[PDB]
């Protein structure tokens, strides 16, 4: 299929068919009027310049704003790239350079990018890593805490301790803490299934890092910029200021711009952004702030969560409803007690939806990924929610078949 | 300093000062009317979309065009990124995947990017590699042929054989040819000093690769899209069709878009581009074709070469004039016979120029990098050339001092 | 201190003080009469020869014997080195070469050697890895099953499933099974604390390997040659034939000789031994066979286990008694219920023992390592056991202080 | 074939056929009476002991002697292994640990061992590296100076400058000098063809290392212990004290013992030897000293060199005669002016010799390796030399055919 154009949460194919976008670099929705104008005004003045002798204003303005909105009060610096991948690659460099150490710890289930560094940190789609090794050396992966498929009787405190214990094992065997430059964590894993780490777990890792001189880095490529109902996913957690943070194309409404924002002394251990993409980004941040999208995601998120929890009541194929902001994973299982994945039911849901004007896809075969643009109007949100309920019903009753 | 706007080969700072741009993602010049309009028209329809269920038209059109204009007649496929760095990273993957081998050979003096893969292939600025290792494994660097500082009495044939002999040594010691996935070469090194490899040398390497099943890959990030007076720098060489080729932001007039273009069977061994940047790229290629910029670079290049060779006659500090298209390296030496670098004279030249409205910079301390936009009007080209002649004179007579 | 000489399980310092050896390349005891004579007879004929045109007989004889006694019935080949380290390094090569794959999986807690390959596989003493990285690429570590410090209520089946689940996580995230050349496991970890893997766990890993084309390799450097009461530690497990197996200096009574013994087709994927050390090894194997040391270790092992389990009854500082053959780990804890390690009590035990003519040391601060020579006479075994009981008493009553 | 026994420079197969040994861990010859007795006396007292609480005397004595005889006057420490491979692996660790840097530079043509570290440093037989990668990261290879196949008109000074220039290129491109822990060099390459580096070349590299804080390490596994007519091959060079040096099994007459001997402060940056092998080594060093083998190799070496240079006069297939001590490479070429290798003539020479009771082999197809035991009696040396002359004649006249 072929998309012609889009606006807000609506996609329009070449034959004029309309769909509701449930899928992300689209926090502010498609073709926001302010972003369009920023791109157009800025292309008229300056598409590109090699930075040697000169600076541009959108760049310096954007840079100053991101330093401020970044989590915590410690002074920051900002380094621009073109995508998540190259930002996460840079995090490795910044961390190594600053600490003089070489190991990096990253999580199983994570997705950090497709360049050799960020790919090596990743733990999602090995297909991505097949036949392309060796990868970057001195990287270790540890398991990300899973709150759904747990052991019988486990509290959140059990799950936090158990996983923090897995975290330490490498450090108790072959990986010297004093030679680890940083830990990189998605405060909520996206490609992993919209899996959020328990609060205590994160405090343990954080305290561990500080106690052994290891930088604490986060990836907010998918979960930042209001997606969770706070500005930054890490703000779902109590009093945590990371040393380094990555941001992706969401920054510029899907135009290719990225950043790393870090504590000044870390960033001095070792560039400037596309001006048209910087324009788009200033407009984008303005829309998030003035349209109150952080708050909107929180409020609609809580709404969505209730709507999904109620659908779950009539629809046992819904194993788990996870939602923080308009950010959710609706995990389908063949049976509530075994939690067996039902990739087949999920495929059926998205094809039904698709067929009724709702665009959505999955993670890990069986989890629906719900991340509509934050600007989504309540009417469309409700249409889409209804179509989904319907989809569950059709599938429940065997009324859905994929060609 | 701060740039406000630019058009063609003219930069304009915030105080309305004008400069002539001698510096590259600017083949078609600044703010070309067609590129501006493509960006603006396309932002109105679609800034970004996640590609899952949908394709966009600019993407498919761009893709088809690049398949065709790419060097050789073998069917091609095209894979899009956001920059040179991530394209060169991909070249590694594509090569490995296809061949099932792991080693990669790259050249000393090269610059391929700043992500961990392309950075590891690079051989220019170790500063870039300081404190950030380990780099990517299974990469070997070999020396790039230097035609200026050669041994007494050396012909182009001597230089070609000598360097091809260095090339083979690894293969005769620790690097098994049958385990090398590819060789990546800039047909003319850019960051290296605008150093072009001798024709015979390139045939040797090429034939070597084919004879041992090694993919032959080129980087045209800096030297492609008409910069040399042919479409692709590799076209300066007789009957060479690479297996893989990288292209950078020049593709979209400095908007963040890249590509790898390769033989179909290689590319099947293992994405889609930003639509606004794809729009910019279609406009950009159209300008190169209809404005005859390939031919223009050839013709102005030959003009520039004569103008520099004549300046050299009155200015012995000019050791070497290298030029293929409007693509040149004007290498300054303290003495014609010793060839000692004179980084100091070069710094003085650029500061004089700067002060007389000409923006230019250096490579390796002492080489002037001449790569103005291809659309440069002859009047400005001549102004800039004159200012340079002047600069040589001032510096010759000790009239130039840096604060 | 300085040792002058030794015989059986007795060490004698330069001042004629006698000690009982509880510490291993000493399966057959010190200075066995047959080993001494083999060394002496063979030194008279041939200390060393470069193998080019010639073979030696001890070498071919030793080779044929080890092929036969190795676990399983599949034809084998034997490749000789000088130590465990270089045998485990070779296992990596053999595995890679044969499979055409690159990743290797090894266990946390393991000790495989001190050369860069075997060191990278290791998971015991990071001190060993401090400041010497980067290590060898494409190695992943997983946790070795711990049967003592487990979760409340865990059966052996829980522990087996839980740990096999940790094993799979890498394979479910970033490590492609089809690109893993082998898994290397100590059927009982030695440096790790004399920790034996549960039977079901091992069947799972084994079946996993076979199902994904991964070679199953074992380290018997510490636990082979009758140490466990079977010839090979892997024989404690039902019907398991490894693809590769490493053996260390025990082979030649601590003379420097090692081997890898593997399935013929694996070993053809890609040397010969010191003749004097091969002589020592033939004598050594003869002593193990005719003196019935496999059986002796089993019988004395069961005796030792009862004697330790009874000491545990009066000595609660003994948290865990682990023993398979004359191969044991007597783990000291500050409290039976918390299992807190008591490194301090252990240090006190060995100093008491030492002072009463018993040489023994620890693993992980708090575990006594019991591995006397297999030939140990029952009288000495009993003396040493008694001294230990005493040591526990002294320490219990605060009668022991380290200078 | 099968060797039964040997003594001095004589090998004896199982059928009582005698051969003269021209091939090395055999500096003192086969079965020297003193070495045999040391092995036998020491096996009677102590074959092996785990070093924890105890030291042995042969170990401390050997250690003290090697500290003293090592090149230079700076205090030294000695660390023992079982072979060249594991000594060269350790050199990497020692160097890294001390400097806090990670890169290592090693030479094309070199052979340092077969464990993953020393193998990665090696540059001789890629077969050894086929299908076993990835190798150890952060290693770079540079070319070893070749004095035979040089460019027309080159002096030793040209060859020294040219090669030192190749040495620097990496450092001028991608390899930061301040991040290189050491350079490891064979002062005369053995497996490479008995190729000795020019004096000036070595001073340049040495001075380079000192000027950039890089440790200067040498391999004397093949060329040490009097092989060159000085104790250590590095003593062929003016006033050079290495930071680290490796020694192999020659130390103990082919018993498995190795060492690293280094400047004390380097060695403190981060074991003990087999007592029977340490005994053999003390005897071995005594034989070298009292039998004047350093001097003998010098004198016989000069004799051998004249005898080969004269054979060359009647035998043009001898391209190059290289000899320093009883250490030589007699390189066969198809034509004196082209220097084409004649692997075929070499194979014929060794088969003729073999057939007339002389054991010798080749390097690189066409170079005869001459390294008889140093104790060789002049009568046998002369027999063997004569047989070789004969061999050249037979081959010259087409009288030699391999089955």
């Amino acid at each position: 299929l072929v998309i012609d154009h889009a606006h807000g949460a609506t996609l329009v194919d070449v034959d004029g068919n309309k769909y509701i976008d449930l899928l992300s670099a689209i926090n502010v929705g498609h073709t926001h009027e302010k972003v369009v104008k920023a791109i157009a005004d800025q292309a008229q003045k300056l598409i590109h310049y090699t930075p040697a002798y000169f600076h541009h204003v959108p760049g310096m303005e954007l840079s100053e704003k991101l330093a401020k909105i970044a989590p915590g009060n410690s002074p920051k610096m900002v380094s621009f790239g073109n995508s998540g991948s190259d930002a996460n690659d840079a995090i490795i460099k910044f961390a190594r350079a600053y600490t003089g150490r070489q190991y990096i710890v990253s999580y199983m289930g994570s997705y950090h990018g497709s360049t050799y560094g960020s790919q090596t940190l990743s733990g999602s789609s090995l297909n991505m890593t097949r036949k392309i090794g060796p990868m970057l050396p001195s990287v270790v992966h540890v398991p990300y805490p899973d709150s759904y498929r747990t052991y019988p009787g486990e509290t959140e405190h059990d799950v936090s301790l158990r996983y923090f214990n897995e975290f330490k094992k490498p450090f108790e065997s072959f990986l010297p803490a004093d030679e680890t430059a940083c830990v990189l964590i998605e405060p909520i894993q996206g490609d992993g299934g919209i899996i959020k780490a328990p609060e205590e777990y994160m405090q343990l890792v954080y305290k561990f890092c500080h106690e052994h001189g290891i930088l604490f880095a986060i990836d907010e490529v998918n979960q930042g910029l209001g997606r969770t109902g706070k500005m930054w996913a890490i703000q779902q957690f109590k009093d945590i200021e990371p040393d380094l943070m990555s941001v992706g194309k969401s920054l510029a409404s899907g135009m290719p711009l990225s950043a790393v924002i870090g504590k000044k002394e870390v960033m001095q251990s070792l560039t400037a952004g596309n001006p048209v993409c910087s324009a788009a980004s200033l407009a984008t941040l303005d829309v998030i702030e003035y349209e109150g999208l952080v708050e909107k995601s929180a409020t609609d998120g809580a709404y969505a969560k209730q709507r999904f929890l109620e659908m779950q009541q009539r629809h046992p194929m819904i194993g788990d409803v996870r939602m923080w902001g308009l950010n959710g994973g609706i995990e389908l299982v063949k049976d509530p007690k075994t939690k067996e994945p039902d990739s087949d039911a999920a495929t059926k849901v998205i094809y039904y939806a698709f067929a009724h004007g709702v665009v959505i896809i999955t993670l890990a075969g069986n989890i629906l990924r719900f991340q509509p643009p934050l600007v989504i109007p309540r009417e469309q949100l409700d249409q889409a929610l209804q179509v989904l309920d319907d989809a569950f019903t059709a599938v429940e009753n065997g009324e859905v078949t994929i060609p």
